[PDB]
């Protein structure tokens, strides 16, 4: 039940998209090692997803967690990098997109560094780098990532340098404590709390 819609790079919607992309590259601790050696992306194409089951799957999840939280929501925009994006946005969010082994516990992560979500594309780690070449530095293959719609509600707060929420909690939020530079990360425990709502198709820029 989903179709992608091409966003034309005239309309306000991809440019807002791809400002808060390219805005949110930080410098990782790593030197590059998982996701690679840049400043900035080429953006290729920005696909609005649409399905309107899974659609309906968060709105309901949604209204079940506001009404837990004195009406409040506590919705973000927050970027998904995985090797499962072509899954993700045909079937939704589930355990199966799950990081097993994440420092808070086996649910589903998130990102508000785009260069975060990067590590991922290739899998934990960065994997063995893109299919064709094993770099995980490529400068040549297409990379996607996802901007996602997700439900925090009540976040608990973790200070640091599937499973269920924390009792009382419908989400963690992870608050970097060492790298003053570096932005959140949030991890939900259900799929529904989740909507895959932009496909970025992009490549890491090398620097000049
Ligand atoms: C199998 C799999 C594991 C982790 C990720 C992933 N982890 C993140 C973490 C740990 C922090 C911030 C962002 C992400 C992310 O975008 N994907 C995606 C797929
Ligand atoms: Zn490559």
């Amino acid at each position: 039940g989903t179709i992608l819609i091409d966003l034309s790079p005239d309309d306000k919607e991809f440019q807002s998209v791809e400002e808060e992309m390219q805005s949110t590259v930080r410098e990782h601790r790593d030197g590059g090692h998982a996701g690679g050696i840049f400043n900035r992306y080429n953006i290729l194409k920005i696909q609005k997803v649409c399905n309107k089951k899974l659609w309906e799957r968060y709105t309901h999840r949604r209204k079940e967690v506001s009404e837990e939280n004195h009406n409040h929501a506590n919705e973000r925009m927050l970027f998904h990098g995985s090797p499962f994006v072509n899954a993700i946005i045909h079937k939704g969010f589930d355990e199966r997109h799950a990081y097993i082994g994440g420092m808070f516990g086996a649910g589903i992560y998130f990102a508000e560094n785009s260069s975060k979500s990067n590590q991922y594309v290739y899998g934990i780690g960065g994997g063995t780098g893109c299919p064709v070449h094993k770099d995980r530095s490529c400068y040549i293959c297409h990379r996607q990532l996802l901007f996602c719609r997700v439900t925090l509600g009540k976040s608990f707060l973790q200070f640091s340098a599937m499973a269920h929420s924390p009792p009382g909690h419908h989400s963690v939020t992870g608050r970097p404590s060492v790298n003053g530079l570096a932005l959140a990360e949030y991890v939900i425990y259900r799929g529904e709390q989740a909507y895959p709502e932009y496909l970025i198709t992009y490549q890491i820029m090398r620097p000049e």
